[PDB]
């Protein structure tokens, strides 16, 4: 009596819109296919309807790291079984990792803590697997850990994990020394078993480990892991991503000058007999024809001298896949310059499954739109199928069906294969009052979206302006045509774009006007929050490096507000134009001046969010006023270090709130249609309630809550993002740091 049966569904971008590190392949069974994402979890394909799977939506508020998936191993021998090495970050914003293990492909897992942390949105997370299954005895893994930490091995199908002691090189390249993000080691970056060096039953004597190390990255054990050597006449210099060996042979090795995956400006591809142990350089290109590392690594295993690479970055005009037939001796590109600038092309690509990639502009050859892919370290050949392609980009996954139409003077069709996934970190959430959107929002490096079909791919990309991020979108409460959205222009690309914006027709089309917040001295960089007076004659910005400015001309001109200090979280009066609202460290604030002076208010114990040891993703504020009741707010937040927690509610414009005392800790504040016979707004909150986590509704002005979501559909750090729907009564639109936007209703 304490849930209500929900029915949760994707709001659907169709590409996905964040970072697919890693397409993993079974070796055995045809058409089993799983993805790994840095922030979001992992997939599994269904193959009768091409599309994705989550196996993550379980993971919680408390063991949210475990949607940082930084290594997929599919069992070849049971390909019911999977594992996956999970944690989010290796420096002080995260915990421990752990291994997880599934006998259901993905169903159902148990857990394994490591006594390290695991990086899944860590530098080098595209280099792997990093995580493998001995295929002559699968009941042995292996995995390659970061910071240091080595090789650690289970030989109990990964119940427990021993580090192997005997392996010499826990890596030495660190990709960010003096930041403190990526100033600890990367560690191993990827392990190939030699599965003829065992039979079924028995342990797989030859194993290589790739290492970041420019000076020695390559190794190998040939007494199943006891004792371990450099590979004798190994390229030095650089950094091996992925290691494959061929049934012929021969491991190939892609190599970059960095970890990825942003960076790479230098590379070399190798290959090396196991036979002679002969090293070939293959590099598709060398000297200053190269100005790039390769990433990807992709073998045809029906035509063992077939392989592909991908550069990792090239950036201009747009990334390379170089493919040999011939075992890396001679290379054709996946497109060519003709008559400069003109290219020629021997592929096609096809984004109708989400036409917002082309991000509002027109493509040229110089500038292509949409482009074949950016981020690319890992690249896939189907196993069983050598006309079927799939790769991972910085926004989706791509691949093609007729690969081979490469080698015969024909055009391989590329089109966007991301089905199901929905990988976006949710800044804002607004659900419109009126015309045909329901939903619009603001996002990361996918800028957000007006949604009209929950179903169907936006086919707008948000531009003028254009922008990575909106950090922050409002709308006017009375004239809802009117909205403002935030982010942060680059203006080193378009020196004349904006990091405001701003619509009168409900977000459909977005102007730029012809100022910014500034002190004189510096232009604001934009993000932080904005907020829109209730009738639209005025916006309020608290920019993120130089305080509060209002407009009262749709920003043509602004002015610092006085009173409200610089980082400050805003929120508009949803009835009274004249009124605004703030607050920092602790202290609420109001105006009534349509944003030009705050005063503070009485109103205690408010948490200041500045403990220290909170994580990043730890802590949270949300305040909104309600629409139609002026003076009416609502603020969630807090944290248990402070002892400040929960849910308040004010009544008289925040001079003074209650706080709930059945609102054990809360984290979202949002609100929805009056259910039948109330007259309140629905409220739905991110909080603890008598001791379970979780996605609450109240039709009562919160007397009483329901859990709207479950056990399955938990999404991890869920304190990104909330509203309901002011037209639909149950209607709850969830936002996440990972699995995009969910909506869902009564079943
Ligand atoms: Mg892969």
């Amino acid at each position: 009596g304490m849930s209500e049966p929900y029915t949760w569904k994707s709001v659907v971008t169709g590409a996905g819109g964040g970072f697919v590190p890693g397409i993993i392949f079974n070796q055995t069974e045809p058409n089993l296919i799983y993805a790994r994402t840095d922030i979001g979890g992992a997939y599994r394909w269904n193959q009768a309807t091409s599309s994705w799977v989550s196996i993550s939506d379980s993971v919680g508020w408390v063991d949210w790291n475990k949607n940082g998936v930084d290594a997929l191993a599919t069992d070849p021998i049971d390909p019911n079984k999977v594992y996956m090495a999970t944690g989010t970050y290796t420096n002080h914003w995260d915990n421990n990792g752990q291994i997880m293990r599934s006998n259901d492909r993905g169903n159902t897992w148990q857990t394994t803590p490591l006594p390290f942390k695991v990086g899944g949105n860590m530098p080098g997370r595209s280099a792997g697997e990093r995580l493998v299954i001995d295929p002559n005895k699968n009941n042995i893994l292996y995995f390659g850990a970061r910071s240091g930490n080595g090789l650690w091995k289970s030989i109990d199908s990964g119940v427990t994990w021993s580090k192997v002691t005997s392996f010499p090189n826990v890596g030495t390249y660190i990709q960010n020394p003096t930041l403190d993000y990526g100033n600890d080691l990367v560690g191993l970056s990827w392990i190939t078993f030699d599965k003829s060096t065992g039979t079924l039953g028995n342990a797989t004597q030859t194993i290589y480990v790739g290492v970041a190390d420019t000076a020695s990255s390559v190794y190998r054990s040939t007494d199943g892991g006891v004792t371990w050597t450099a590979l004798a006449g190994q390229p030095t210099g650089f950094l091996p991503h992925h290691g494959e060996l061929s049934s012929t042979g021969d491991l190939y090795i892609t190599y970059s000058n960095g970890v990825g995956p942003y960076d790479g400006s230098k590379g070399e591809v190798w290959k090396y007999n196991k036979t002679s142990g002969a090293w070939t350089n293959i590099s598709p290109t060398t000297g200053t024809d190269n100005w790039y590392g390769f990433g990807g690594l992709a073998l045809d295993a029906q035509h063992p001298n077939t392989l592909m690479v991908s550069s990792l970055n090239a950036w201009w005009p747009d990334e390379v896949i170089f493919r040999s037939t011939n075992g890396g001796a001679t290379w054709s590109r996946i497109w060519d310059w003709g008559n400069y600038p003109e290219r020629t092309y021997k592929f096609s690509m096809d984004i109708t499954a989400a036409p917002w990639l082309d991000h509002g502009t027109t493509s040229t050859s110089l500038d292509p739109s949409p482009k074949l892919g950016w981020m690319m370290g890992d690249l896939e050949i189907d196993p069983f199928n050598s006309n079927r392609m799939m790769y991972g980009t910085g926004a989706t996954i791509y691949g093609s069906n007729n690969l081979t139409s490469w080698d015969t003077g024909g055009k391989v069709n590329i089109s966007v294969m991301a089905k199901g996934v929905e990988e976006t970190a949710v800044l804002g959430l607004i659900s419109p009052p009126t015309g045909t959107s329901h939903l619009i929002t603001a996002l990361g490096d996918v800028s957000g979206f007006r949604h009209e079909d929950l179903s169907v791919a936006p086919t707008k990309f948000q531009t003028s302006p254009s922008w990575a991020t909106t950090m922050s979108i409002d709308y006017a409460e009375l004239s809802p045509s009117y909205m403002v959205r935030v982010g942060s222009a680059d203006k080193e690309k378009t020196p004349s774009m904006k990091s405001i914006g701003i619509s009168n027709d409900g977000g459909v089309n977005w102007y730029m006007p012809n100022s910014e917040p500034s002190n004189g001295t510096k232009t604001t960089v934009g993000h932080g929050q904005v907020a829109v007076s209730a009738s639209g004659n005025s916006i309020l910005w608290s920019t993120s490096d130089i305080g509060v400015y209002y407009s009262k001309t749709s920003g043509n001109s602004w002015t610092a507000s006085a009173g409200l200090p610089a980082g400050a979280k805003i929120a508009s009066d949803r009835v009274n134009p004249n009124k605004y609202y703030g607050f920092y460290a602790g202290t609420f604030y109001v105006s009534v001046d349509g944003g030009a002076t705050f005063t503070a208010t009485g109103a205690s114990g408010f948490p200041t969010n500045n403990v220290a040891g909170l994580q990043p993703n730890e802590a949270q504020i949300s305040m909104k006023a309600v629409p139609g009741i002026e003076g009416d707010i609502w603020f969630a937040g807090g944290n248990t270090v402070e002892n400040k927690y929960g849910l308040w509610h004010s009544t008289n414009s925040g001079a003074s709130f209650t706080k709930l005392t059945n609102v054990e800790e809360a984290d979202l504040i949002g609100y929805g249609k009056a259910a039948p016979g109330q007259t309140y707004m629905s409220l739905y909150t991110v909080a603890k309630i008598d001791g379970v986590r979780g996605v609450f509704r109240s039709d009562d002005v919160g007397a009483t809550w329901v859990r709207i979501n479950d056990d399955a559909h938990q999404y991890a750090k869920i304190n990104m993002a909330i509203t309901g729907d002011p037209r639909i009564y149950g209607r709850v639109y969830l936002g996440t740091n990972g699995r995009g936007t969910l909506y869902a209703d009564p079943v």
